[PDB]
C-alpha cells in the first residue's frame, strides 16, 4: 500500500483510525499514530492487505504509537488533501495562533489554528496530558491522523476532542471546538523515528 498521513488503517478487523506520518527506524519503514489505536502485536490492514503491526504505544498518560510496516510498503513524504497531497517537509513545531491543518478518513482535510498547549484530557480510560488543542474540525475515526502546517511541518497526530451527538465538531463554531493532538516531537524521540520527507 502507499502510506500517506490521513488514509484510513484498520486494527485487528475491528477499529478504524487513520495514518499520521511515514518514519523509518533504520531500515525499518513504519508511520506514528494514536496510542489509543491499537494494543502492541495488533494488525494493522489498509484496504484489506496485513500492512504491519503495533510496534509500541502509550495511553492513556500520552497517546503515541508506532506501527512497524513489511518491506512491501512504500513510504511517502505527503499527506491526503481531498485528492491532492501536502509535502511533509520537517517538524518544526508552530506557536499559538499558527494556522495549521489535519487530515483523517472521517471528515478529510480541515484547517483552524492552534489555541493552546499543555492541554489535560481525562478520557474514559485515564488522563493524557500535553496536548495541543487547535480549532479545525474533527470525527470518530480521526484519531491517529496528521496535524500539518501549509509549509508542511508536521504538527502531531489526532487525539480526540468534543465530539457531538452526530460524531464530530463540526456542526458547532470553532470558537467552541476542542480539537486535541499529541505532539510529534516527543513520539520520534521516544521511539528513535525519523520522518520521511519530500
Ligand atoms: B478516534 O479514535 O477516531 C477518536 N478519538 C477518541 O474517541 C478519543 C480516544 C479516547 C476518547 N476520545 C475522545 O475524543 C473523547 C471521546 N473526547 C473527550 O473526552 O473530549 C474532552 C473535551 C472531554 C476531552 C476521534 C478523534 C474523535
Amino acid at each position: 500500500a502507499n502510506i500517506v498521513g490521513g488514509i484510513e488503517y484498520s486494527i485487528n478487523n475491528a477499529s478504524l483510525c487513520s495514518v499520521g506520518f511515514s518514519v523509518t527506524r533504520g531500515a525499518t519503514k513504519g508511520f506514528v499514530t494514536a496510542g489509543h489505536c491499537g494494543t502492541v502485536n495488533a494488525t494493522a490492514r489498509i484496504g484489506g492487505a496485513v500492512v504491519g503491526t503495533f510496534a509500541a504505544r502509550v495511553f492513556p498518560g500520552n497517546d503515541r504509537a508506532w506501527v512497524s510496516l513489511t518491506s512491501a510498503q512504500t513510504l511517502l513524504p505527503r499527506v491526503a488533501n481531498g485528492s491532492s497531497f501536502v509535502t511533509v517537509r520537517g517538524s518544526t513545531e508552530a506557536a499559538v495562533g499558527a494556522a495549521v491543518c489535519r487530515s483523517g478518513r472521517t471528515t478529510g482535510y480541515q484547517c483552524g489554528t492552534i489555541t493552546a498547549k499543555n492541554v489535560t484530557a481525562n478520557y474514559a480510560e485515564g488522563a493524557v496530558r500535553g496536548l495541543t488543542q487547535g480549532n479545525a474540525c474533527m470525527g470518530r475515526g480521526d484519531s491517529g491522523g496528521s496535524w500539518i502546517t501549509s509549509a508542511g511541518q508536521a504538527q502531531g497526530v489526532m487525539s480526540g476532542g468534543n465530539v457531538q451527538s452526530n460524531g464530530n465538531n463540526c456542526g458547532i463554531p470553532a470558537s467552541q471546538r476542542s480539537s486535541l493532538f499529541e505532539r510529534l516531537q516527543p513520539i520520534l524521540s521516544q521511539y528513535g523515528l525519523s520522518l520521511v520527507t519530500g
